[PDB]
């Protein structure tokens, strides 16, 4: 569908072109956090992906540059004194993809050197026999946010190297998290954790990172089980993460969360492309369809006059937020 007029007006009401930024929300008083930052990076690359408008096309060409040199210009270049572990990595793939698109080798740098840090330090054998760690400050805890986003970016690594290294990590963290943080029928677990165990604790970005990696891996190897595993988790989100309608949850008020489905759709659509091009899951494959295309209209339905829509998809028409409007314009420009 039409994915430029959402992009447009998500620009019009966040984007601040002094401090190369978008604003958390439309109040304009302070920007948008750090990892926040890294998946609207990624919905700008996708919306230059998706546009057949040249002019539009253009701009988010320069604004692919403009969101790396902003978040440098008030973190640094170089991020590995956050604790996060899963900041780090949102950065690193945003970076590899920003290489993929455009051969910038400031981008390959970025995306290696914080990959290299994650994996090379926070990588652990000796509790649950592997997985990175949630945070590099203090070790209680193995996450599927950082887990199967670092997957990602290591297939995104490989595809750019051809350096078997990333394929062996991909592959080593995948396996891991399909063992540790998943039931083997397609629910992600949130994390594991030393003392309690595993969290099962399913979420929109989870499942979406871990059908992203699913897919990828599918892609790299070609081994259809990895496609098995991303079909699972789609079919778990369709009828498990969605109210009573089919209309994917609103999983406010956490922060990190309300704007999940940002990252959700991205995966999703990757998915969709992988089913359309391959003959695999023709009955999902259609079902997939149909599901996909009434959550983005009922999306479309929910915008308001200035073409936002909040991320309540399914709820009534106050302060607009960045991270919870950018799944419906996510949703809008699929790739
Ligand atoms: C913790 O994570 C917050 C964020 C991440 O969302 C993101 O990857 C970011 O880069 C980094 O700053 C952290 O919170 C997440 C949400 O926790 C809540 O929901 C889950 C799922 O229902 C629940 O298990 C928790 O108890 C919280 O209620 C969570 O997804 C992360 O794994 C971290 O625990």
């Amino acid at each position: 569908s039409d994915g430029d007029t959402a992009m447009k007006a998500f620009n019009d009401t966040f984007w601040d072109p002094n401090a190369k930024m978008f604003w958390k929300d439309s109040k304009r008083e302070k920007h948008q956090d750090f990892w926040v930052e890294a998946e609207l990076w990624e919905l700008v690359m996708d919306a230059y992906q998706h546009t057949s408008d040249p002019a539009l096309k253009a701009e988010l060409k320069t604004q692919i540059d403009d969101v790396y040199d902003g978040t440098v210009a008030k973190y640094g270049q170089d991020w590995t004194n956050n604790p996060f572990n899963d900041d780090i990595m949102w950065w690193a793939m945003g970076s590899a993809r920003a290489y993929q698109i455009t051969g910038n080798p400031r981008y390959l740098e970025a995306a290696r050197d914080h990959f290299d840090f994650v994996y090379d330090t926070q990588w652990d054998e000796e509790f649950a026999n592997g997985g990175i760690w949630w945070l590099n400050s203090d070790h209680n805890t193995k996450n599927a946010c950082i887990n199967f986003p670092a997957a990602q970016a290591a297939l995104y690594l490989y595809d750019i190297t051809k350096d078997e290294h990333y394929l062996n990590a991909a592959t080593k963290i995948f396996r891991w998290g399909k063992t540790m943080l998943t039931d083997g029928n397609g629910k992600v677990f949130d994390r594991i954790e030393i003392e309690h165990g595993a969290v099962p604790d399913a979420t929109h970005y989870n499942q979406g990172t871990y059908i992203g990696s699913a897919v990828g891996l599918y892609k790299a190897t070609g081994n259809a089980v990895y496609l098995d595993d991303a079909v699972k988790a789609a079919k778990f989100t369709k009828n498990h993460l969605v109210d009573s309608n089919g209309v994917l949850n609103y999983e406010g008020p956490n922060g990190d969360l309300k704007g999940g489905k940002t990252i959700l759709m991205r995966n999703l659509a990757h998915l969709q492309k992988t089913l359309d091009e391959t003959g695999q899951y023709p009955e999902f494959s259609a079902e997939f369809d149909e599901w996909l295309a009434f959550n983005i209209e009922m999306a479309w339905s929910h915008q308001n006059s200035d073409h936002i829509v909040d991320g309540n998809w399914a709820g009534q028409l106050g302060t607009y937020e960045s991270w919870s409007s950018a799944a419906a314009v996510q949703a809008l420009n699929g790739i």
